[PDB]
Order: C-alpha cells, then structure tokens, then sequence
C-alpha cells in the first residue's frame, strides 16, 4: 500500500583490522555487497574525523530542483553560507510536517517523499550543494595547507579519508595524468529535506563511495550491476524522453523503487547516518534523497577488479554513441609504461587487459587494411584535447587508432566506423597509430615480468 521499502541493503561494521586498509575490505565484501549494487559500512566508533568548520565563511551557490517522478533533469554542472542554508533548511522542514525536525520518522519522510514526486499538483521545489571543492568550500575532511590539531592529522592520510582515494596505488585511476576533473577528485553535497539525486550508473561504471559527515541521514536505493539493463529497460518503456540522444546532458529521472520490483528488478535500501559510508559497486544503478539537513562528500574510484568491467563499459558507450570521460587504452597503456614502479597485483590484472587490447587492436588494422587503407604514421593521441579526438560516429575517445582523411581535415574515427568518416576512396586515407604491434608485446611483456 501507497510505499513498501525495499529490503534493507547489507551493512558492514569491519573491526580496525579489516577496515584498515580500504581496498582489502572492500574487495572482501564485494562478493556480497555486489549483489544488492550499494551497501553500507560502519568506522569503528574510534574512528571519527574531526569535522571542523566555520558555518559563517563557507558559502555556495545553490542549485534549484523540482520534485517530480519520471520528469527529466540534469547531472549537476542566490548565495548561501552553511549557517544559513542550515537556517532555510530546518524552517521548511519543520514547517513542512510542523514538528521538530528529529520528531519526523524516516520512514515518513520516505513515503512523503514518493506521495510528493507522483502528485503534479503538488510543486515543490528544494535546493541543494552539489561542487567539488574549492577555496570557497572545501573538503570536510582533513587536507594540507593552516596549522592541524593532532588528532587531524591522524586522519590527514587515512584511506577513508576520500581526498586520498584517487591518489592511491591500488587504485586505478591514480596514476591518469589526464585531468579527469569531476571523476578523480570528491564532490562536496549539502543536503535539505526531500533533496535528491537521481537514478544514474558512475562513468566508466566506476565505484564510488560516500561519506555522510553530519547531519540528518540520506535514504538509498540501489540495483545490483548485473539488474543495470533490466533496470535500463523498464525505464525505457515509463519514460522515453530520457534517452534521446544529447551532446555532460544526460538526463536523469527520479522513479519510485516499486515501480521497478513490480517489474522484476531487484532494489535494495538504507538509511545513510552520520559517520557512516555507503558504496556502490560497478553498473549498480541508485538513487535517493536527503531526511534534512546534512553534508555528504563522495569520490569515484577504481580497483584491479574493475578493469574487464571498464573495457566493457568503453565498447558499451561506443553502442550508444556516448561519449567517454577518459581513454580506457591511454590508461592501460599509461599503466604498462610505468610497469617497474607498479603494485605486483595491478600488474598482473593490466597485463590480462593489455593482452585483450592487443589482439583487438591487431584484428582492427587487418580489417581498416583489407579496406584499402594503406597509409599511415605513428601519431600522439594524448597530446590531443579529448574534444579534439573523438569518433565522428560512436564519439568515443581515440587513442590506440584512427583514420583521418585529406577530405575532412581534422575529424577522426574509430577503427570500428572506417566507412562513416568521408566519401573519398580508400587510399585517401591514413591509419594514425600511437604504437606499433612492435611498440606493444614489449609493454605487455614488462608487465607480465613484474606480475612473474
Ligand atoms: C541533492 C543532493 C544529492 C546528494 C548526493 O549525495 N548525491 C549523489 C549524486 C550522485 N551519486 C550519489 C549521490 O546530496 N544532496
Ligand atoms: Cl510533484
Ligand atoms: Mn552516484
Ligand atoms: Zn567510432
């Protein structure tokens, strides 16, 4: 009747053993947590991170959303301080159910939330804070700069500490030299009553991990990354609208978690509280919105586990014509140039990818040469600004291979869209290759040397 929440999502509480390092535990509960999409994990209660901010000097500009199921927004691109956004968010909470705003049960607030975003009669709208941090407003957690307390610095370099999670060498996106903007560095959100984010899958099919660091809890829902096309499909079906083609402007939409158990597709919930983590594993599709006042800080990342999941995401996006956010290729092959000062595992995972890349790579100049296309010369893809090297038909990011032409100076394709480039005949064109197959088995073979 009206809403039933979904079955609760696992919850782990890893003792200070196992929640030490980040990626061991993580590769630990993937088993599990990969077959509900998100799942939640709880610090031991000594590990607490010293929040410490002024609500008077951080200000930011609020984004502005209306709460309506199945209708269209956009992935985030008056002024408030943190106190008094704080101050508009507790007045309309509390004027909204008039009550305290800690009396409003989660699950009132959960099944108001579905009753509002059906209601077209009902318009609210709410704002939010959705940036990566900046001088304006930073990271709620510990950086490098001001004089830290000693207990900041404990956490100064944690591996929970989400500031770090690019940056480290179990991760894969690491050692991207490419400024990756959006995707390797945290994203900072300050939340209201009913504000929400929509359902979505992480570029590249990614991980990503969330940090509530106060305030009022966050309700998820997720879908397991083997449900993501079930899910795509009965989405496709209540609301086409969201999958006409679009030169960042994806549209999203917020849908209620039944609609799609009614449709077979598995979905999984939890509340998020304070000093708790959620994480969501590779294609695991969620969503959800904000119980009050909070502030929430989330990264994107990659593991070894990931890497056959990226290959396939990139070949995914070149079906749909959507564009990439970085080389899957110039990474892998980033990684193998630096295979000496690599983590022995990683080098072993990169080696298995490397050894698919190559023997793609090879079938896909025989196929580009019995075409006709003859000439050719070495050429440094990653020199290109990525809207400079994109496949004039699927749009993917080039970087191992293309075909230009005379005829069409400056646009490239893929070696999968040859015939889709211009109109002159084959020995117009010309192969530009980063490395030669002679260039590559060496690459591979330093990896497979430091794997052993
Ligand atoms: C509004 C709002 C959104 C959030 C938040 O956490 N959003 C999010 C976006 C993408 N993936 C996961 C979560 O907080 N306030
Ligand atoms: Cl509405
Ligand atoms: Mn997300
Ligand atoms: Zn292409």
């Amino acid at each position: 009747s009206m809403f039933l929440p979904p079955p609760e999502c696992p919850v782990f509480e890893p003792s200070w053993e196992e929640f030490a390092d980040p990626f061991a535990f993580i590769h630990k509960i993937r088993p599990i947590a990969e077959q509900t999409g998100i799942c939640k994990v709880r610090p031991p209660p000594d590990w607490q991170p010293p929040f410490a901010c002024d609500v008077d000097k951080l200000h930011f500009t609020p984004r502005i959303q209306r709460l309506n199921e199945l209708e269209a927004q956009t992935r985030v691109k008056r002024d408030y301080t943190l106190r008094t956004f704080g101050e508009m968010a507790d007045a309309f909470k509390s004027d909204y159910f008039n009550m305290p705003v800690h009396m409003v049960p989660t699950e009132l607030v959960e099944k108001e939330f579905w009753r509002l975003v059906s209601t077209i009669e009902e318009d609210v709208t709410v704002e939010y804070g959705a940036d990566i941090a900046s001088k304006e407003f930073g990271s709620g957690f510990p950086v490098r700069d001001i004089k830290l307390s000693p207990e900041e610095e404990e956490y100064l370099d944690s591996g929970w500490n989400l500031n770090n999670m690019p940056v480290m060498e179990q991760s894969v996106l690491a050692h991207i030299t490419a400024d990756i903007c959006g995707m390797k560095l945290p994203w900072l959100y300050v939340g209201m009553c009913f504000s929400s984010f929509c359902w979505h899958i992480e570029d590249h099919w990614s991980y990503s991990i969330n940090y509530l660091h106060w305030g009022e809890p966050k309700t998820w829902y997720g879908v397991p990354g083997y449900a993501a096309e079930q899910l795509e499909n009965v989405m496709k079906k209540l609301a086409p609208e969201l999958f006409v083609s679009q030169p960042l402007h994806q549209l999203v939409t917020i849908m209620n978690p039944n609609t799609l158990m009614t449709h077979e597709v598995p979905v999984y919930r939890t509340n998020q509280c304070a000093g708790e983590f959620v994480i969501t594993f590779p294609r695991a599709y969620h969503s959800g919105f904000n119980q009050g006042f909070n502030f929430a800080e989330a990264v994107n990342f990659c593991t070894v586990d990931w890497l056959p999941l990226g290959r396939q995401c990139v070949e995914h996006y070149r079906l749909l014509h959507r564009y990439c956010v970085f080389s899957h290729d110039e990474m892998i092959c980033k990684m193998a140039s630096k295979a000496d000062v690599l983590d022995v595992v990683v080098a072993s995972t990169v080696q298995k990818d490397m050894a698919i890349m190559i023997e793609d790579e090879k079938a896909l100049r025989e196929t580009v040469r019995k075409l006709g296309v003859i000439d050719s010369e070495r050429m440094d893809f990653e020199l290109l600004p990525d809207d400079e090297r994109q496949c004039v038909k699927c749009k993917t990011t080039c970087f191992m291979s293309a075909i230009s032409c005379s005829c069409k100076p400056g646009l490239l394709v893929c070696l999968h869209h040859v015939k889709e480039l211009c109109s002159c005949p084959p020995y117009k064109y010309k192969l530009r290759y980063r490395y030669t197959l002679d260039d590559l088995y060496p690459m591979m073979n330093a990896l497979k040397l430091r794997a052993e």
